[PDB]
């Protein structure tokens, strides 16, 4: 027992990371067999980053303006192309660590572990969300451009997100691995509208699952609600609305509690409208929605 | 900018990871060198549980009915031994994989990542704090005994924790690496009284300074304390009394953000005293203290 927000082991990944210097801009690229992918403003000099116009500035660049460092060892370039907002450095040497990988574009809600980067490096790794309106709020610093977020089911790597960009605002935009990015961003220092986020409601429900089986039940009461009923309070409070689909996955996790989907829906109602009074669900005082119902089974199951 | 709980890389921590069998018991082991460490209780069955003998107990066992595997390879056990509550089993092969490592053992409030295994394949990584009572608060479930916890310094692991056992309270308990358990904790399934725990007041004022350099500056006031008035309201808030030592440690992020130590203690004071009034600090809506003076210094400035 015991619930925690976890990360997936970061060392499948951790093999992978490269540093990619072009010029005076130093980030982090990711080498999977014989391609380095980073983002495509390592190109850029701080008089371009405004408005950068990318094709032309990639033309003045050739495979040896790429250096690609891999700790103690140098890659040799042989082919660059931009898609989208990623670079791929063509490599002579496929990664030797290659760990068996997937290109996913995650859905807004989902989850993923970030493994922050600097120079090429590892400095830590955290699970985060991917907000409804795309953005996550992370913890990178200037250099930790191209760290990348990814899950692991069993030995296959799932690269989702490549990290580009921190907003005005202090949240962070990136791409999936074919260089699109979540949202409506674009790699350029203008101030860029996030859209307005909201609770991720199946999340908050499963984590609610995860502290029943857990020992933190005081939230559970008397009631019942309709999805209709709820979605009036979601809407009030700026929370995703529940849909059938959304019931139909925290299945598993009202059949191992035996507590019905919306009777959780009203312990959530009654949570919503009358706050914590001062006490804590698995050691938080809000209500957590960086837990999807896939990673409070995997978690209380001790999936590996 | 942004701040979170983030882990140490567990990589090199995978690849020490092995999964030892004795009799019906499974569990975690860890492979350093030719050396596989791992809890004494593997030779444990049900009954023996209350109140094992342990030197006994391992009397009835030889190198062969020690079964280490390390994925798809089978070590050969050349040696047993147990030293306080682990058991090293001397294998005739080193681990290829062995990063430079040092045993520590840690102090209470300081924090540490934890590598959560089942049948010696990790399963998550995770940041978390040696309460001041000496038990953890993670996420384990049968099974995960051998799990370890750890720091990195720059190419070095410092092993600090090995899990142990759950408390009937669902809080954890476990040793360093020599075998010592952390608190007043044994080995045996008994109802073992875990102290008063206090919150770690060094470490709730780093985070606070993390909250200053990235943004979240609300709880800044125009007032100061002493060390001798801040402990007076640390006493009623069962937080830790903060010591010259504690505000030494706080030094470079008081120097950064120009704040002293005493007005960030005022701070701290007026949060003790009026709550947070339904605002959040870094995303919590609790004081964190999980995020040591150096945690914080090593997160803002990038630290590989
Ligand atoms: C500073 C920082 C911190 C954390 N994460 C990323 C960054 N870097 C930036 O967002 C650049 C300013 C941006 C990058 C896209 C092209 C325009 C320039
Ligand atoms: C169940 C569980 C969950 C999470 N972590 C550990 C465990 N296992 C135990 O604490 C045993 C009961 C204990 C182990 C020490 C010797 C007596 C038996």
């Amino acid at each position: 027992s015991g619930f925690r927000k976890m990360a997936f082991p970061s060392g499948k990944v951790e093999g992978c990371m490269v540093q990619v210097t072009c010029g005076t801009t130093t980030l982090n690229g990711l080498w999977l067999d014989d391609v380095v992918y980073c983002p495509r403003h390592v190109i850029c000099t701080s008089e371009d980053m405004l408005n950068p116009n990318y094709e032309d500035l990639l033309i003045r660049k050739s495979n040896h303006n790429f250096l690609v460092q891999a700790g103690n060892v140098q890659l040799r370039v042989i082919g660059h192309s931009m898609q989208n907002c990623v670079l791929k450095l063509k490599v002579d040497t496929a990664n030797p660590k290659t760990p068996k990988y997937k290109f996913v574009r995650i859905q807004p809600g989902q989850t993923f572990s970030v493994l922050a980067c600097y120079n090429g490096s590892p400095s830590g790794v955290y699970q985060c969300a991917m907000r409804p309106n795309f953005t996550i709020k992370g913890s990178f610093l200037n250099g930790s451009c191209g760290s990348v977020g990814f899950n692991i089911d069993y030995d296959c790597v799932s690269f989702c997100y490549m990290h580009h960009m921190e907003l005005p605002t202090g949240v962070h935009a990136g791409t999936d691995l074919e260089g699109n990015f979540y949202g409506p961003f674009v790699d350029r220092q203008t101030a860029q509208a996030a859209g307005t986020d909201t609770t991720i409601t199946v999340n908050v429900l499963a984590w609610l699952y995860a502290a029943v089986i857990n020992g933190d039940r005081w939230f559970l009461n008397r009631f019942t609600t309709t999805l209709n009923d709820f979605n009036l309070v979601a809407m009030k409070y700026n929370y995703e609305p529940l849909t059938q689909d959304h019931v139909d996955i925290l299945g598993p996790l009202s059949a191992q509690t035996g507590i019905a989907v919306l009777d959780m829906c009203a312990s959530l109602k009654e949570l919503l409208q009358n706050g914590m009074n001062g006490r804590t669900i698995l050691g938080s005082a809000l209500l957590e929605d960086e837990f999807t119902p896939f990673d409070v089974v995997r978690q209380c199951s001790g999936v590996t």
